[PDB]
């Protein structure tokens, strides 16, 4: 069957296996863990809440603020 199921497998130990519903978010990436997508998500806390955002990249997950 051309379907691998909901589980993603890889050949390298500790590489990367990006998945939509998983890595769809920049903060979520997978790494070929034990032939499995070692996907983990990153979350950071704000500063001012409405801070001018002194930290932030064009394509970075995390983000700090304060202008």
């Amino acid at each position: 069957w051309l379907i691998t199921g909901t589980e993603a497998s890889c050949e390298n130990e500790g590489e990367v296996l990006h998945i939509p519903n998983i890595t769809d978010n920049p903060c979520i990436s997978c790494v070929c863990l034990n032939q499995k997508a070692e996907c983990k998500q990153e979350k950071c806390a704000p500063l001012a809440e409405d801070c001018a955002l002194v930290v932030k990249q064009t394509g970075a997950c995390c983000e700090k603020c304060k202008g």
